[PDB]
């Protein structure tokens, strides 16, 4: 009767496939079999230590301002968390999600996100990148800048790093402490050499903490997870998936729904007072042949933010290419009363102009700048202005959606007013710098 | 430094030799010889007694249809050299047939996960995003065989270009096009892995040039399939340890060549295959995002591993111009609603697979079990289809309506009552 995978505290040595009884968070008992384990954690697959208890998160608002390991133990030299509640972490705990669509605005402070691919409360918007690109730097800037403008609910951040180096850990820790962002954040840091099982538990501890804060304390919580790919690397070598090939015989069935137990955990929480939003980092692995991992495409259902090496090589930060980027729920979180009435129009116009300008880079290479029309030259130049002024921003520059929109209107000014076909006259008259 | 311009080798040249290139308008741009094959010179442009070269030309003629050529345009089918009625500069700087018009009508691919949920539109650029070991080429071949433009007064044609392929893949491609009759309306450009690197980079330009000629001078809707861009980028890797900086601008000279042509009686649509390398150390992963501006079709390992063909995951897939090409008079009035409803239902079902693995199968509500099962039906009956199964948009929509009857009518939040009463199987009238 193979079923859900749970995590239980290890109190004694246990053997692979050992039958055990588990005392769950809700007080009920489960029958299961052991799959793998670390010094403090064992992975069990439920059916229907000999008699153990589930690994739990010491749920408490005191988690905020703390930096913990993947298993919830202090890394900041502080005392262990004094729990207000001990919650199971596999996702069965509170059943906090409402059947409501994601909808309001979350200000990341990054123009290429807030302006053209708006992140909304309850959404899961992955950052798609690759080795060598600054995705962690982007994840860190969002963590310290993110807020929920005009909201009556408090805002919190759950930052979860997986399989990182000592240097990286140092990097992250010092930043949260120096900026003060730590006061409104719970940080879970899993090192590359920490037990694999601990990496697997890391995203679950994070999400459980997120759900608790969102549901128990009516907060809008932003969960940043980096990097799924590293999570997937530990997963493929854990338990019964060990030395097994995906799609073949012997590959554990749970191996293909595992990522789903993570991306299913996002959304507005019951009561509609809080919510859990996810920003997972999906870094393209360069070893699909040697290290086959679970398909990560399942995490992409509401869009994605694309990090491009092209912009990175041009010396632009953050190197986000808005063209292949998308936020399917964007229309929920923008407009009058959320951002500003002209948000959709400006974003639409910048996208159109930037896409045109980029195509023109090809034409100019085909016929020469001397042969390009005046009109086309304007768009060609607009693409440069967009990348140089809108896309590019400092690592410590936190732009309000108003700043983002103004920069947008400023560069749009470079195009002929008669070429702004994506902006209704009403807005052109009201916000265009020439009629303002 | 780029950009790259191809010139016919009319006289001996040397590396770094400064030369003048005769543009199709009588003017001349100057560059430097970067590399060259025996008949083609690759020049990098800037901005008497020196070489003045002619741009490499494509022997254009409707007689191109039904022919299998090499990346350089030479017969590979044993047939005679193409008798041109026009010599077209393959760099694209001689005609520019594109209209200032947005892509708009329907292109029926016959594949449900494309036509139904992320529709291909005439003049659009819709890449197939895949990876090593996946069947993107089989999907590409199927589209080439089945694609059409229902109700269009303009004829339809296919331009299929393969870069750096093996001899076995070539034979396999030539065989399919020939036995199905698909070759009858196609111009096939085949470049083999051993062919000079120079011929590999001219291949897509020869293809796009043939496409523009048919579309603009013969008022045809042309579908251009390029598989793949990664091999193309590999050829650029070393022409004169990642890819050269000019690659990004170079790729732009390819993706700018798409759209409705002047007169709006024709168009060029591109379906480039972008497969990610299975190994980065040797085959670094290039940034081909410049080609992705109108969406993409995602081939997913998950579906392939489950034994489903075509393994297309609609959730991450997207067609930004879909609304242009659907609805009454194009496909059917209920298209957008069925598409929205299936997408939402599939996404919900997939999330529930997550919940099932958290609380267990028997813990799911009856309602949730309904969606969980719909996800299975979607993959088993909508996604899955034969490699030779050409579905009309009607078949696709009807298959959609059938699996949707698994969901509670009160759950079809994406379909307004008017379409429910008219098309829902439980309400539709016999007629
Ligand atoms: N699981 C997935 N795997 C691959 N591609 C996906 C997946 N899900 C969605 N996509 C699509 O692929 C695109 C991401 O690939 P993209 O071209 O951005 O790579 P990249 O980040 O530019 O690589 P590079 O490291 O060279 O910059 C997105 O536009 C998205 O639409
Ligand atoms: N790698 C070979 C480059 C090359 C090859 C041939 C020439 S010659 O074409 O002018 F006949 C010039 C340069």
């Amino acid at each position: 009767i193979a079923g859900p995978l749970i995590f239980v505290e290890k109190t004694e040595p246990v053997g692979y496939n050992e039958i055990v009884n588990i005392k769950m968070g809700d007080g009920t008992v489960r029958r299961g079999q052991v799959l793998d384990s670390s010094a403090d954690i064992v992975v069990v697959q439920v059916f229907e230590i000999f008699t153990g208890e589930t690994l739990k998160l010491p749920a408490s608002v005191d988690l905020l301002g703390r930096i913990l390991s993947g298993s919830g133990e202090p890394r900041d030299g502080g005392p262990r968390i004094v729990p207000d509640q001990l919650l199971d972490i596999n996702g069965a705990a509170m059943n906090p999600y409402a059947r409501l669509p994601p909808k309001d605005f979350i200000q990341t402070g990054i123009s290429t996100i807030d302006g053209t691919n708006t992140l909304v409360r309850g959404q899961k918007l992955p950052i798609f990148s690759a080795s060598g690109l600054p995705h962690n730097e982007i994840a860190l800037q969002i963590a310290r800048q993110a807020s929920v403008p005009g909201s009556e609910s408090a805002f919190a951040v759950v930052f979860a790093a997986m399989g990182i180096t000592n240097e990286e850990a140092q990097y992250f820790m010092s930043d949260f402490e120096k900026t003060g962002a730590l006061e409104r954040a719970v940080v879970f840091l899993n090192l590359a050499d920490d037990p694999a099982v601990e990496r697997i538990v890391t995203p679950r501890m994070a999400l459980t903490a997120a759900e608790y804060l969102a549901y128990e304390h009516g907060m809008h919580v932003l969960v940043i997870l980096t990097d799924i790919t590293n999570y997937a690397e530990a997963l493929r070598q854990m338990g019964a998936a060990r030395n097994e090939v995906p799609g073949r015989r012997g590959y554990p069935g749970y191996m293909y729904t595992d990522l789903a137990t993570l991306y299913e955990r996002a959304g507005i929480v019951k009561g509609a007072k809080g919510s859990v939003t996810q920003i997972p980092i999906l870094s393209m692995p360069g070893d699909d042949i040697t290290h086959p991992i679970p398909d990560l495409s399942g995490y992409i259902t509401e869009g994605q933010i694309v990090v491009a090496r092209e912009l990175h090589r041009k010396g632009i930060y953050p190197p986000i290419n808005v063209l292949p980027s998308l936020s399917r729920l964007m229309n929920s979180g923008i407009g009058a009363g959320k951002t500003r009435e002209d948000h959709k129009a400006v974003s639409d116009q910048m996208y159109a102009g930037y896409a045109e300008g980029r195509d023109l880079r090809g034409l100019v290479a085909i016929v020469g700048k001397e042969a390009l029309s005046e009109r086309d030259t304007k768009f060609l130049e607009f693409a440069d202005l967009f990348e140089d002024k809108f896309v590019r921003q400092g690592w410590n520059e936190n732009r309000t959606i108003e700043d983002t929109l103004e920069i947008g209107w400023q560069i749009l000014t470079h195009l002929p007013e008669n070429q702004l076909g994506r902006i209704d006259n009403k807005y052109i008259q009201k916000y265009h710098p020439a009629h303002r």
